[PDB]
């Protein structure tokens, strides 16, 4: 009967995403929070970590998140910096469809006492924006060694958010260093490319064997996912679904697949893998049915309804 | 046939304002650009210069007040900082209502360079926000001396929202330094108390005597506006409206008195000066039948119609 803790931790998000004509949705949001959500829905165990804005948009995301049986109790209340506000153009997708308005928001003051402690066998959870900026980037960096340092596992997902940075200049180098101490890691096939200074996945790929990463999955968008493990690789693909909302859909992803590696008897099984990346496709698809990150986040009785 | 042209100067920013459920409208605001729309729907002649941020929220600011027959021609792009976007709680009024989510917006980096050359009997209009931070502040104060080393007159109005503010200590002795300045300055009843350290409006104007303000406004909500000249003062009241929104009905005050005074022979005639305080209530009270600052501000045929 196994259910280990994972740990999420960055950005928490007010998405302003466009409705009526001039009106904006409000929606919960942030890609580390969108994960936390995730993993609870599909009656996951996960806890949130990190630091968002003594205003009404961190009270919301607050509420927002112990409403979705996350366990808040280790997200603080930044003192002066605002809570994070992102505006969605519906035009584009992915990273080229956001418009940040804090920079730098509570979050980037993440510091070392608002890391709580981990123990064996759980799991972390982390995005490149907790690596944007100072303090956070270093408290980010000490939380993911004390991770491994007792015993438990590193999850990283770039989810590039270029414009966020003060120093542009520090992305790739901050992000592959972060790349080299993870145990899962997961890009989609253009910031693997971006990331690698390569063309095709497969040159992608090479430029990271040296770091052993036990588990790469590449999202190939309609192919499903690339699963590559030591010595292997072959993709995993289900049903495709035409998205009214692809916001945060890699993050549905995400949560499906750390659901199952978390309740799993042994998450290195080739198996218990493969079974992740058919969860975590079914996920993403199924997220993007509705506008907001979180709000067709599934739980497991419409999953396999889907899936079946 | 006169009209002489009204500067206004400071933050332009993005008003989100509860609608649906948990719904925006997405409102044109900042108070020195409602006062901008607010004399050119009057047939006015206005015109904006200052910063906002090179995004989306900027470039709908710019092209709303060119919409609105405003001249933009010294209206900037900051290459860096954010756009001021403020969320609205409807439950409370004046400041009180206010949530501001970019501290410092591109406003408040307003340099010496933006400045326009200014013109004899010219008008400038600026609002404490502007005076919030550097270099804002210290720009705000120069382009004050630059207009009456010229011969062109300064309005101002104290329109407080400390939160703006990264010493908030410094406000009252700041706002109080550029009362010292104007030609014409308005105060709500609750500003002019607290501003002045004083209880009941009489001895609020005692505390500035020495000023020799040649006119001093203040606006009483209910009852009207009191219109203090040198050695004068009288009620000046008007019709009274059930506000939808009271949001930025201060400005719409602002927006008629300036109005009359620059298309006028003598703006220091009384029965100039009264005639404007008229217009002015009017404008008021029109301006808080919709939502958004700017969405009810009146043409001279509504508000000929709402006065007779
Ligand atoms: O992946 C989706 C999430 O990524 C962000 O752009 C940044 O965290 C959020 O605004 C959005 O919800
Ligand atoms: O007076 C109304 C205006 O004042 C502000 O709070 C700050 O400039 C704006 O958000 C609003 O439109
Ligand atoms: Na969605
Ligand atoms: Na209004």
């Amino acid at each position: 009967d196994s259910m280990s803790r994972v740990w999420l931790t960055g950005d928490a998000v007010v998405d302003l995403i466009p409705d009526g004509q001039q009106h904006y949705l409000k929606c919960p949001g942030g890609a580390p929070a969108n994960v936390a959500v995730a993993i609870a829905r599909l009656s996951g165990r996960s806890a949130f970590f990190g630091r968002v804005g003594n205003d009404p948009f961190g009270r919301f995301m607050q509420q927002t998140l112990t409403d979705e049986q996350v366990d808040c109790q280790h997200l603080h209340f930044d003192p002066v910096h605002r809570t994070s506000t992102v505006v969605v153009d519906l035009d584009e997708h992915g990273e080229r469809s956001f418009t940040f308005m804090v920079k730098p928001s509570a979050d980037q003051f993440l510091q070392l006492s608002d890391i709580p402690s981990f123990q064996k066998g759980e799991w972390l959870h982390v995005c490149s924006i907790a690596l944007a900026n100072q303090p956070s980037r270093s408290s980010t960096f000490a939380a993911i060694a004390q991770m491994k340092e007792v015993g438990g596992y590193v999850s990283f997902d770039p989810n590039l958010r270029e414009e966020v940075w003060s120093e542009p200049q520090e992305l790739q180098a901050t992000v592959m260093r972060a790349v080299g101490l993870a145990d899962v890691v997961k890009f989609s096939e253009e910031e693997l490319q971006f990331l690698t200074g390569t063309q095709s996945i497969e040159e992608g790929l090479q430029a990271i064997a040296d770091f052993q990463i036990p588990l790469v999955v590449v999202t190939l968008g309609a192919k499903g996912a690339l699963v590559a493990t030591p010595n292997s690789q072959q993709i995993v693909s289900g049903k495709a679904v035409k998205p009214i909302d692809t916001t945060g859909a890699g993050d549905a992803f995400v949560g499906g697949l750390l659901y199952r590696l978390s309740v799993a008897q042994d998450w290195h099984n080739q198996a218990t893998i493969l079974d992740a990346v058919k969860w975590a496709n079914g996920c993403g698809a199924l997220a993007t049915t509705q506008k907001g990150a979180m709000t067709a986040l599934p739980n497991q009785a419409a999953l396999y309804a889907f899936l079946e």
